[PDB]
């Protein structure tokens, strides 16, 4: 067995409230600890979405009852809301912009609302985009306006990745994370998965985007799940909504990579623990650790036992490592697929006085 | 009668060689001395498109046999084309980017493809993009990454000339151009125009964008036509190609918001004559100017009389202004209604020892 830190998922949605026949907080969370992830945060894509004050209080309780592991909410940003926000942006992980079509409705349609909005959300703290191929370039041009940072999340293509390196050679402050979908299945799989199962986003890329991502893991600064759970019926009916369950899968998927040698157990801890604490700015768990097992082979079976979605397109694939045990601030939290800690065991990260983000006092 | 220096447009589709039923050299410079231009600048997306040194060598000779005002013509960027033109780079009056879907096969499908145009294309020469909405963030973002400028053309949104400005406000080099259709037409008329005639690269806009546009005259470097003829047929068919021909009614719809004082002669002196110079490095034509008359009234008729196109959007839209008589390099070109010098009579600018781009020496 080896023993990691508590590993942080910085891009899941948990569809609660709203949605919580594909999942909900105690389902999401309940995935999350047996893929060996103690901390997540939560996209606010949810039903209300998380855009305003009383829907963010509205979904800290509902986690706080809910959560088997600790987490952080993200507040939306909308085409309503720039600059309404500054009262309750310390208490959200970050602010997320829906720049692309996707499973949400909190598309901007002018790129002056995004400016917008990085020009009243507080400088300190976090911003993240769904941002596709030229849509990176767009939004990298408007932080630099804005004279800030940005994270680009599940960045999928050869030539985002090449975008993003050329960016950081350049010694602008941009960030990105890699989903587990964009770096193990390519259109190679669309023949097995079908058109509904298939529907991503963004969407899975050919071969050589793939490729391009593994040969340019340098510039990837975080892995995450992007846990987009959506049942069968759904993903194979008439409006298949976009997204893959991957909470149970991430691990380990990247732990038989990391036994094949295509990365280091540390490239794995740099991207699961340490990038996603600095750039997030979220607090250490005391006596919390995951313990792995790296050399038991197992299938990936039709669905995992966890998430309420209930199928997986990783279904059939060779994996090498799982997760054993999960200890969660010095309490069992699951050991071999049974979870041991109750809804509402996990707290909002943000509440803990080192789960503040530091910022200059006021002037 | 004023007396007016000869006007430039950098945007037109003269349609030669391959599409010569739309247009060709020779009716399409009648029709801009009919407008009062001496000098146009004609883009890349003929058939074959201008993407090639033996592409060019056809368009020039075309150009010189057919043209009656003085050009300039553009080379197209291609998917295949990056480094290969530099032998014939500084003969063009620049490099076009088409990076949006419109009435051409060159889209560049991956932003990787636009930074390698902007690292291989001479420092030195102009670049323009067909850029709407977040793509004109996109090309501005590539642009800093690789320390240049580049210029917009038409554009035609709020959106877009709010982020222009906001780049000009940070000291990026980017200048841009706005087409009358945009400054003069709006959703209001697509009632009128219908859905076949309506079609349009950029789209017309809203009753805000064209006021938008308006109000930040300011941040607007040049005007040009983008004359883009297609014959009536074609724009009422089943497969309406985007497009408006220009060129015979650019001048007389500025003239009329000049005497409505909407802008000012010189404003409008600065946009047709001093800005495309400069930004081009055009050269100045000898013994060459246009007498308007700025009393006369009249009502745009169903078709103009020079251009192909023979159909135009603004049908039916009362000016105040005309072109009176045009002379290029010391002969009489146009008179009421005449054109009187003959195909051939122009001249590819880029070959005069005054109509080279500066340049450092060999290193
Ligand atoms: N990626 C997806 O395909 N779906 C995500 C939304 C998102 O991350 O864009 C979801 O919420 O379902
Ligand atoms: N603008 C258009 O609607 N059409 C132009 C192409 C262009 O300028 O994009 C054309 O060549 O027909
Ligand atoms: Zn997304
Ligand atoms: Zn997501
Ligand atoms: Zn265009
Ligand atoms: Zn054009």
């Amino acid at each position: 067995l080896v023993r990691l830190p508590g590993l942080i998922d910085v891009h899941v949605h948990l569809r609660e409230p709203g949605g919580t026949h594909k999942e909900d907080f105690a389902s999401g969370t309940a995935a999350a600890l047996a893929g060996g992830i103690t901390m997540v945060c939560a996209m606010p894509n949810t039903r209300p979405p998380i855009i305003d004050a009383p829907a963010l209080a509205l979904a800290q309780k509902l986690a706080e009852a809910g959560a088997r592991c600790d987490f952080a909410l993200f507040l939306g940003a909308s085409s309503e809301n720039a600059g309404t926000l500054g009262t309750v942006a310390g208490s959200a992980a970050g602010l997320k912009l829906y720049l692309n079509e996707t499973f949400s409705e909190l598309r901007l349609d002018s790129v002056v609302q995004w400016m917008e909005h990085f020009e009243t959300w507080p400088s300190h703290l976090p911003i993240v985009a769904h941002a596709e191929q030229q849509t990176v370039a767009a939004v990298l041009m408007v932080a630099q306006l804005t004279q800030r940072s940005v994270h680009i999340c599940h960045v999928a293509r050869k030539e985002e990745i090449l975008l993003i390196k050329a960016a950081k050679a350049r010694g602008l402050p941009v960030t990105c994370t890699v989903a587990p979908h964009h770096l193990f299945l390519s259109h190679d799989d669309l023949e097995r998965l079908g058109p509904g199962k298939g529907e991503v986003r963004p969407e899975l890329g050919s071969r050589q985007d793939v490729e391009a991502l593994w040969e340019n893991m340098a510039v990837i600064d975080c892995f995450a799940s992007d846990h987009a759970p959506h049942t069968l019926e759904e993903k194979c009916g008439s409006r298949p909504p976009p997204g893959f369950p991957g909470l149970e899968t991430m691990l380990p998927l990247l732990l038989t990579a990391v036994s094949e040698g295509r990365l280091s157990l540390d490239d794995l801890l740099q991207r699961l623990h340490h990038n996603p604490r600095r750039i997030f700015h979220l607090p250490p768990q005391e006596d919390t650790y995951v313990e792995v097992d790296l050399e038991h082979e197992w299938t990936i079976p039709s669905h995992m036992p966890f998430s309420k979605a209930h199928w997986t397109p990783f279904e059939g694939q060779k994996v090498k490592g799982t997760v054993r045990r999960v200890v969660l601030r010095g309490e069992v939290a699951y050991i071999d697929g049974q979870v041991l800690v109750p809804p509402g065991y996990g707290q909002d990260v943000r509440k803990w006085p080192q789960g503040a983000v530091p910022q200059l006092p006021p002037s």
